[PDB]
């Protein structure tokens, strides 16, 4: 009854396409779109499901010359002769409506959000399962959707999980230091990351403009004498902040920051970038956090007279994220991994001793965003089929 | 005389330190940005030219306590005995008055712009001599950055070029189609641009968050029976755009268009993504084009009294591409390989005959601008010493 046609008709000087559906709910399509999306083979290419259709060839003010229709289809004949049928599903799915609209936005990008403090139950589950096991892998890329976190246990205690993890999805995302990186103490450090020191609540790599998406961390070897790792929600923590501190969220969500990353790893490099630290939407909703204390430049463009605000800003902000509410602790051992959204979850460790063996190694890598949510629709596809 | 001290005091309650030049200008700046700035070991790790002073560790009220100063240097004490010595020069670019600031950003970024119609003068380089000779390599960045587009001859007629070009700069950006991808008529073809059809001005890969930054192509075979090249300047088209229909414009650039790409070549993919067809940034000036109508989906998540207007503003913004004054056409021979600005040009090929051999062949790729940027950077560098 909902996605069988009643009726269909032109209207509003045959501008508009009504279907009356048989539960007698009304949609609406405007003639421009529906010849914009004919489905024919002259329009559509459907090897690809691409559009051959040029916006050159669309009139937009086009109209309906003729329309038949039956329960599961509409045949439309256009003015200059061209003929198009649209099947009712097709027609049902693209309704309008903002009721219909946000259904299938939510089906395409998977909004959902759980929001976390200290009270935090770390996601689990077992990495060879992941591997093997769409149900498993489904549930592993939709957690760390939704929650920003999922730890996998069970891995080997040596290089190569993270690669596979990387295939898992599609691929990895190259960056200079690496297809993949060994978080261990060195000589000559390149990275603050690379010694035994605390690191304080950062996300990676907002030198660059598009920072990595996911991270991956491996525990390949574990030490005893401190390196706990840290995370919070900074989703959370914004939402505390602007009630808290709006002024400290304005300045926040509106300086612009730069960042700096010169040196030699994957090759040689000299990398210089510009984020507001919370970097929100059209809406003012947050979608990403950008910040790592250790990079960000010396250059700082602003005017005099806002500098020591931001800093007193940045100084609540770095506060809440450490306040006991917010923050949620745990230790990493060999063959434990982390998958996490690095847009929006801050991490750290614990400082550590250094001697004259590597005591601690954990191997790391990164993902895009948009090449795990397809690996997230295909697979939710594959197990609800 | 500029870049050598005459005085350097605290000032306003010691938050401020004030230096008179020998040229007699003046600089400020604000003791907490010289505190978190500390060039000291204990705060900042020189192998890594990075900070290790954690936001934690900073008192956002901090002042002076104790200042002296020669020609050359600052040597400041903090209130916590903390000790700071600061070098002229390093202080003198990092000075917070707009002009200092806009002449360190213009050396950091390139903004310098050079917008073209259907007069352009394709600059061409040789392929060899960029890849041997650093002067000829920045001359190719630089100039790809300014007008977005370099053209290179004397390659070979064979795959692997674009590949070196990528080492060149250092790695190119792998997708779903591969880290290279051969453009040819192709059976069962997963996209538009592999048949033998006309492609209309598109940027590559809207159906990404984050599109390519870099296109590079590689003729390795043409075709006589079509398959010519067009660009367009997308910056130099949408200037033109606002001053001729502003509401086309404020259309354009504010409504959010959903991409599509679904299919199976390096991996099997279902990518989807939102984009603004011209992206403006928070001052309003145009960043990024995002635009392929192949690509745009069926699915269009706007209010039903909104359609037709996009389209009819889309059409506007496509005449003006297509215009005369606008467009620039040329054909590329076996050898010949185009990288350009996939942010900003649009770019599209004529239709040509399909038959029973292969009659066209590129090869392309594509890089990130970071990574572009960060090459320029460093060749700028070894050029200019
Ligand atoms: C890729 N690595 C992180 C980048 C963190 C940052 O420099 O923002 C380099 C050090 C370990 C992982
Ligand atoms: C990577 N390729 C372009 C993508 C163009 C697009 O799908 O937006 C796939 C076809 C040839 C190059
Ligand atoms: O070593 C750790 O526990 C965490 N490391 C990082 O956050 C990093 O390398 O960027
Ligand atoms: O084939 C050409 O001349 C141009 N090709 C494309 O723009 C493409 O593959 O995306
Ligand atoms: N069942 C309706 C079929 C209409 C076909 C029309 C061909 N031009
Ligand atoms: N030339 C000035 C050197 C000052 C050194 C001070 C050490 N605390
Ligand atoms: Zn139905
Ligand atoms: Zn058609
Ligand atoms: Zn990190
Ligand atoms: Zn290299
Ligand atoms: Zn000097
Ligand atoms: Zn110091
Ligand atoms: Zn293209
Ligand atoms: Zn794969």
């Amino acid at each position: 009854m909902a996605c069988t046609i009643q009726k269909a008709e032109a209207l509003d000087g045959a501008h508009l396409m009504q279907i009356l559906w048989y539960d007698e709910e009304e949609s609406l399509y405007p003639a421009v779109w529906l010849r914009d999306n004919c489905p024919c083979s002259d329009c559509y290419l459907d090897s690809a499901k691409a559009r051959k259709l040029l916006v050159e060839a669309l009139d937009v003010n086009i109209g309906i010359k003729g329309l038949i229709f039956d329960r599961k289809k509409v045949y439309i004949t256009w003015p200059d002769e061209h003929y198009s049928e649209f099947q009712a599903d097709w027609l049902k799915k693209r309704c309008f409506s903002k009721q219909a609209r946000a259904k299938l936005q939510r089906e395409l990008f998977f909004p959902e959000c759980q929001y976390w403090g200290s009270e935090l139950q770390l996601p689990t589950l077992d990495f060879e399962d992941v591997l093997r096991y769409d149900e498993h892998a489904y549930k592993w890329l939709s957690t760390l959707k939704k929650v920003g976190i999922v730890r996998l246990t069970g891995a080997s205690d040596k290089p190569g999980e993270v690669s596979k993890l990387g295939k898992r999805m599609g691929f990895l995302y190259l960056t200079f230091y690496g297809h993949t990186w060994q978080v261990q103490d060195k000589i000559d450090a390149n990275n603050v990351a690379y010694t035994t020191g605390k690191l304080s609540f950062h996300t990676d790599y907002p030198a660059l403009h598009h920072p990595p998406g996911v991270q991956l961390l491996h525990c390949i070897k574990q030490t005893v004498t401190g390196g706990d790792s840290e995370i919070v929600d900074g989703f959370n923590v914004c939402q505390k902040l602007k009630k808290n501190n709006p002024q400290a969220f304005q300045i926040l969500s509106s300086t612009f920051v730069d960042f700096t990353d010169i040196g030699v790893d994957y090759c040689d490099f000299s990398v210089q970038s510009k984020h507001k630290i919370i970097e929100l939407d059209d809406k003012g909703q947050v979608v990403r956090i950008n910040f790592n204390n250790a990079t960000r430049d010396t250059i700082f463009d602003v005017p005099v007279e806002r500098v020591q605000p931001f800093y007193a800003a940045l100084k609540e902000f770095v506060d809440l994220m450490n306040s006991k509410e917010s923050k949620f602790t745990f230790k990493m051992n060999p063959g434990d991994v982390i998958t996490f959204d690095n847009w929006r979850l801050l991490h750290g460790r614990r400082s550590y001793e250094a001697g004259t063996e590597i005591s601690r190694h954990l191997e790391g890598a990164y993902a895009d965003w948009d090449v795990v949510m397809s690996r997230l629709r295909i697979l939710r596809q594959r197990v609800e089929n």
